[PDB]
Parts: structure tokens; C-alpha cells; sequence
């Protein structure tokens, strides 16, 4: 058996951005920027395949696949090669990370890369990747689940793979879940002895221009909540630190950032209207508060489910990012629709 499935999403999407640094009309205000956009959407082929014991080959290609033609690759969203049994499951490929799936309970919009950050919890997000990994997932057992994944260090820096000469970036993924009765609560993280941020605090590459080197890099995150009888709630606890890597006046200099989001929805028949919050509080950089770092949002809207498969979908944001003068703030809003096959 092998399956072909995917997800055809896009809408409108409206923004403005208040910059009063970028924007030199009144107010420090942008003009209103109206387009369509495809919200990601994807195309795999996946398959398994009883190998007799209770065991199964499993194995999926997924790619990104917009409706506006911007995408090229294959093997670009998780796709692997893997075996399940009573044991559980081993994966290896181009794998979500134990962070990246626990937020699918933590940031449900669906938005273009434009409005990632507005009409989504995209900093929340930040942290979030597909890594080309080993990932162990085990059996649910009294309601309990748990996942732990390893990046090579040769897979983190492929250049480096003779000569250590730069410190690994090889990196940890762990996570532990439980569902009871409607209520859920996992823990997921990361762990990598050496990394690299840019400016915007997600990891980048190895050698990336303005890569910024840190070690101790670690990521903690808390969700929980309810989610049945036609109610949805969800709080998520997020935690980041690294030390300064990079040689100069600033090393060992220690990085750090809270963040925090809340979700709540209600099913009214085919209507589930959404509401959701998210605060990033002041990071620390190099050691020093760092308000540039700190934000604020607000997300409303609904789905209505036309079928199963079938969704219109309308959102509204607002976003506040950083203090003063120097401060961003994103509005915007969609109507968009989705197919599932
Ligand atoms: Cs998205
Ligand atoms: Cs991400
Ligand atoms: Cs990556």
C-alpha cells in the first residue's frame, strides 16, 4: 500500500506595518499591502508494508508544493525510510523536529510567509525545524509517550566531516507526552553543546553570514490542556538560552528568552471560532536586558468545515514587537480556504 496525500491552502491576506525607523509616512506607518497567497501548501507519497512479526516498513516523501508556483524540491517537508513493531517506531530522514511536532498544540493558524509572525505564533515558532536526524518514537503505554532524536555532527556540518577543526553542532531532541480523557501535557526540548543563531534567534547553519556562535544552546517547552467534547484550550511555557560563542569582548555572555501563548477554541456545529495570545518578556543578550526581543499578540478568528476535508478559513492579528521608538506593530487580517486529500 502506498498512499498520495496533501494540503491545497491560500487565501488574502491584508497587512500593515507600523515601523516609524523604515517608513517615513505619517504615523510611521506602511501602506496596506493586499495579496493573495498560497499558506503552504504540500504534496507526499508515503507507504508500508508488513514485514510479518508486527513489524512494518514505513517510508514518506513530502514536499512543499505552493499553488503559486514558488516551490522546487523533493524531500523538502519530513520524508523518510523507517521501521515500526511492538517497539515502537525508528525513523531516519529529513525528520520534524520533537519541538517542531509539539507545535501543532501550540499554533494552529494557517497564514502565508508574509504573516507568519501576525496571523500565526510564528516566534513562538522560532525554534521549530526538520533536521536530517535518527528519531526513536516509543508505543503509548498507560496514556504515556516519549520521542528522542540525534543530528550527526557530520550531518550538522557536512564540510567539517574529515577535519573536526570546528566544534560540533550534532544536537538532542527529546520529548515525553500524555493523553487522558480529553486532557494532554508534553514536554519537548533540545539540546545542542554548539550552535548557531541569527539575529532573530532561530538556528542557522554552520558558517552562515551574521551566524552568531553559541554554546549550550537548550530549548524547553511545556504545553497542556483539554481537547474534546467540542472545546480546545492549550497554554504552552517556552524557555531558550545559549552562552556567547563568538570570539571577542562578549564571550561566555549569556543569552535568554521567555515565551508564552494560550489558545482557546469552541466547535459551534461547523463554526470554530479561535482565539489565541502570545508574550515574548524581555531577553537577555550578552548578559543585559534586551527589549528589542519582548512582544505582544492577539489572534481571532473561525474556521467553517464545508466537509471533513474542506475549510474556509478567516483570521485577524495584531502584533507589538519591542519597546519605545524602536517598536514594530504588524496588523492584518485573512480569508482563505483549505483542502485536505
Ligand atoms: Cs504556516
Ligand atoms: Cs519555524
Ligand atoms: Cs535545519
Amino acid at each position: 500500500q502506498v498512499t498520495l496525500y496533501g494540503t491545497i491552502k491560500a487565501g488574502v491576506e491584508v497587512s500593515r506595518v507600523k515601523d516609524a525607523g523604515t517608513y517615513k509616512a505619517q504615523g510611521g506607518k506602511s501602506k496596506t499591502a493586499t495579496q493573495i497567497a498560497d499558506f503552504g501548501s504540500k504534496i507526499g507519497f508515503k507507504g508500508q508494508e508488513d514485514l510479518g512479526n508486527g513489524m512494518k516498513a514505513i517510508w514518506q516523501l513530502e514536499q512543499k508544493a505552493s499553488i503559486a508556483g514558488t516551490n522546487s524540491g523533493w524531500g523538502n517537508r519530513q520524508s523518510f525510510i523507517g521501521l515500526k513493531g511492538g517497539f515502537g517506531t525508528v525513523r531516519a530522514g529529513n525528520l520534524n523536529t520533537v519541538l517542531k511536532d509539539s507545535g501543532d498544540n501550540v499554533n494552529a493558524w494557517e497564514s502565508g510567509s508574509n504573516t507568519e509572525d501576525v496571523l500565526g505564533l510564528g516566534t513562538i515558532g522560532r525554534v521549530e525545524s526538520r533536521e536530517i536526524s535518527v528519531r526513536y518514537d516509543s508505543p503509548v503505554f498507560a496514556g504515556f509517550s516519549g520521542s528522542v532524536q540525534y543530528v550527526p555532527r557530520d550531518n550538522a556540518n557536512d564540510v567539517d566531516k574529515y577535519k573536526h577543526t570546528k566544534s560540533s553542532r550534532e544536537s538532542y531532541h527529546a520529548g515525553l507526552k500524555y493523553e487522558n480523557a480529553g486532557f494532554f501535557g508534553q514536554y519537548a526540548g533540545s539540546f545542542a553543546k554548539y550552535a548557531d543563531l541569527n539575529t532573530d534567534a532561530e538556528r542557522v547553519a554552520v558558517n552562515t553570514a551574521n551566524a552568531h556562535p553559541v554554546k549550550d544552546y537548550q530549548v524547553h517547552r511545556v504545553v497542556a490542556g483539554y481537547d474534546a467534547n467540542d472545546l480546545y484550550v492549550s497554554v504552552a511555557g517556552q524557555y531558550e538560552a545559549a552562552k556567547n560563542n563568538e570570539v571577542g569582548s562578549i564571550k561566555g555572555k549569556k543569552h535568554e528568552q521567555t515565551q508564552v501563548a494560550a489558545t482557546a477554541a469552541y466547535r459551534f456545529g461547523n463554526v470554530t471560532p479561535r482565539v489565541s495570545y502570545a508574550h515574548g518578556f524581555k531577553a537577555k543578550v550578552n548578559g543585559v536586558k534586551d527589549a528589542n526581543y519582548q512582544y505582544d499578540q492577539v489572534i481571532v478568528g473561525a474556521d467553517y468545515d464545508f466537509s471533513k476535508r474542506t475549510s474556509a478559513l478567516v483570521s485577524a492579528g495584531w502584533l507589538k514587537q519591542g519597546k519605545g521608538a524602536g517598536k514594530v506593530e504588524q496588523t492584518a487580517s485573512m480569508v482563505g480556504l483549505r483542502h485536505k486529500f
